[PDB]
């Protein structure tokens, strides 16, 4: 039986707050009690530990802790540093205590909880501190709540400061005002200067041309899906017919080049066939003649999670309205069931989605590409010769790519390692790109664990691995051609779900073991069991073509 | 006094302060620098410096009013975290030697003078009790 740490009761004296618990199959008279943030940044030991066998009680002082200051805004695991850490799952004793002492009134506000997190953070409302100064003030607030967070499924104590908005002198406030009104100015400018000239570009031809525009916000050179695309057009002789042009930025918040400032809008006006792969909204900001075609080739494969409209009235959705995504006229997917979301998806009429294949899966499908990458990958990476290979791969836990960010304490490295020494396997960790955390990896971790978010192939790996422990991302749909199984992590199952949910209902989605613990991890490797029979007819489904052509019908449907 | 205070604050390396001094919470001092706290009440009763949060008249938990404290003095041990949480300062730093005023109590000497004196200038007390 796994060694445990549970929270019996919270205190609260002054400004002091007491935990106290017990603990299973586990000595706890080196234990070294921290609060530690999910984000890994900050520890800070209790100041005083009293243990009295596995019983025992932690005395927090929320105005000493953070080496002498106050604990500052964040959310704080409970964590038993050892050779192994422990993060203090709380008792169900102390959730159901409080369950049974509701006033009626409670009751009536307790039955509008959708999920057992809400229900949970509800319950435990009944042991919040609030710090108001002088107790009265309702606008400098010092709130420690204890909660078990939906985006970690794990007990956490939420700390809240509350402050006033300082404001400096007039002259600085003013400063601000005409600084702000300036760059207001400045963007208004420049959003005129840019509808001004794609529109007369567009507006002198009123023909038919031959120029190929590709364009990616958040990809630098030619790459990813337009290389395929380019290549099929090489091929068959369509550079000798047409002129093709390319505009790229490195990232959707950087800046262009001056040339290329002017560039894009009139190769906009001009283009006949207009290329995007993501979310370019220098694009949906202007309207296009009726002869011009927008293709959308998305970097993703399937119709996973949420996108575009099919969001809406859900945060960071687009409202009903918007033109986000609408002016396209050809979106190209992998699949016949991928019509529909992904006409939602971008505010598009079904006609203009066509299943022919995305370009990027060409390689899955080939042999001699198989052999090559094989190759290269056990030499740059020799550590693959294990027995088996597997790939962790999460999606990002943030809302975008402005607060990327992920919980990774989630994952215990030891006990994946030990299950690789047990096994001969070897784990590798792919994050997304859209990430702003890095991996820390110890001695034995070196030696099975690989670190792996430079490798800019993103189906580099997948020709090696013999497993796929991801949750959410569309990586599954690449991986499912190799006849592989996969695990699936749905940590934080419930929240995901309440954010971004997914276009079909994720339990029978997935092609493979849902999981939500790490204990289920080691159940599933341990004991080899993966589900592997449903994987193959997730790939005969959601993948249309398997002649791995997927270049070659685009760019024949969109020329001819 | 106007211009030694601060003048003498940032070049002492030891300071001793007695009471809630204001303006010494207001500057940041070195490492180097010893701000020494001695309180002149004996031991830790009433509710005193950040313990007071959430009460009237209490300081705010990020409040600055006692934490530029790198030694202060205590009667007691069992006055460490106390104090400590009351300063708003670390438990290393607080120490349980005994105040310096508590010193004059146990001198014999001083106990007969003193009782003569009070003697003397009280005739009432002349009394058994
Ligand atoms: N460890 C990893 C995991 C994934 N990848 C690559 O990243 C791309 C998208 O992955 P992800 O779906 O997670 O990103 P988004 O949320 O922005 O996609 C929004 C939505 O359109 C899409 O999911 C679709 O399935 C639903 O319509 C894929 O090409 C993956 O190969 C990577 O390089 N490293």
């Amino acid at each position: 039986v796994k060694s445990k740490i549970y929270i019996d009761k919270i205190y609260w004296e002054r400004v002091q707050l007491f935990v106290e618990g017990h603990s299973e199959n586990l000595d706890l008279e080196d234990s070294n009690f921290v609060l530690r943030n999910l984000t890994e940044t900050r520890t800070m030991k209790a100041n005083d530990v009293k243990i009295d066998g596995n019983q025992f009680v932690c005395r927090f002082n929320v105005a000493i802790l953070d080496n002498g200051y106050y604990l500052p805004e964040d959310k704080y695991l409970l964590v038993n540093e050892q050779e192994l850490d422990y993060i203090a799952q709380l008792n169900p004793d102390v959730i159901n205590d409080a369950y049974q002492n509701l006033k009626p009134e409670q009751e009536e506000e307790y039955n509008e909880l959708e999920t057992q997190n809400g229900k949970i953070n509800f319950l435990l409302q009944t042991y919040l501190k609030e710090f108001r100064k002088g107790g009265i003030s309702k606008k400098t607030v010092y709130t420690v709540t204890p909660e078990i967070s939906s985006d970690v499924n794990e007990f956490v104590l939420d700390v809240v400061v509350t402050t006033p908005e300082v404001k400096s002198i007039y002259i600085v406030r003013k400063y601000k005002e005409l600084r702000k009104y300036f760059r207001k100015q400045s963007f208004n400018t420049r959003q005129f200067i840019f509808k001004a000239i794609f529109n007369t570009t567009k507006f002198f031809h009123l023909k038919k041309g031959n120029t190929v525009l590709f364009t990616s916000d958040s990809r630098p050179t030619m790459s990813g899906n337009f290389e395929y695309i380019y290549n099929e057009m090489l091929r068959q002789n369509l550079d000798k017919k047409y002129d093709i042009h390319t505009v790229f930025k490195a990232n959707i918040t950087d800046r262009r080049g001056i040339i290329d400032k002017f560039r894009l809008p009139y190769l906009l006006g001009k283009a006949d066939y207009i290329f995007v792969d993501d979310f370019h909204p220098l694009i949906y900001t202007v309207r296009f003649r009726r002869s011009q075609e927008v293709i959308q080739v998305w970097n993703a494969v399937g119709a996973f999670k949420t996108v575009g409209f099919s969001r809406t009235g859900k945060k960071g959705g687009p409202f009903i309205d918007s033109l986000n995504h609408r002016s396209y006229t050809k979106a190209y997917v992998s699949s016949e069931t991928d019509i529909p979301f992904y006409a939602e998806a971008f505010g598009i009429k079904e006609k203009n989605v066509v299943p022919t294949g995305v370009p990027r899966t060409d390689v899955l499908f080939d042999e001699a590409y198989a052999t090559q990458i094989k190759q290269e990958m056990e030499d740059e990476l020799p550590i693959i010769k294990g027995k088996k290979v597997i790939l962790f791969a999460p999606t990002f836990r943030g809302s975008g790519h402005g607060t990327a960010h992920y919980p990774f304490f989630k994952i215990d490295f030891e006990r994946l390692a030990r299950y690789c020494e047990k096994n001969n396997a070897v784990v590798l960790f792919k994050m997304h790109p859209f990430v702003k955390n890095r991996l820390n990896i110890a001695d034995k971790h070196k030696q099975y664990f690989v670190d792996v978010s430079d490798f800019r192939e993103v189906n580099d790996i997948l020709f090696i691995t013999d497993l796929l422990i991801s949750d959410y991302s569309s990586l599954i749909y690449e991986y499912a051609v190799f006849k592989k199984p996969m695990i699936f992590y749905a940590f934080d199952l419930e929240d995901y779900i309440t954010t971004r949910d997914f276009y079909e209902p994720y339990e029978s989605f997935v092609p493979g073991k849902i999981v939500q613990s790490f204990d289920a991890l080691m159940d599933a490797l341990d004991n080899e069991d993966y589900e592997g029979e449903k994987v193959i007819p997730f790939l005969d489904k959601h993948f249309k073509y398997q002649d791995g052509r997927s270049s070659e019908r685009l760019v024949r449907n969109l020329f001819g």
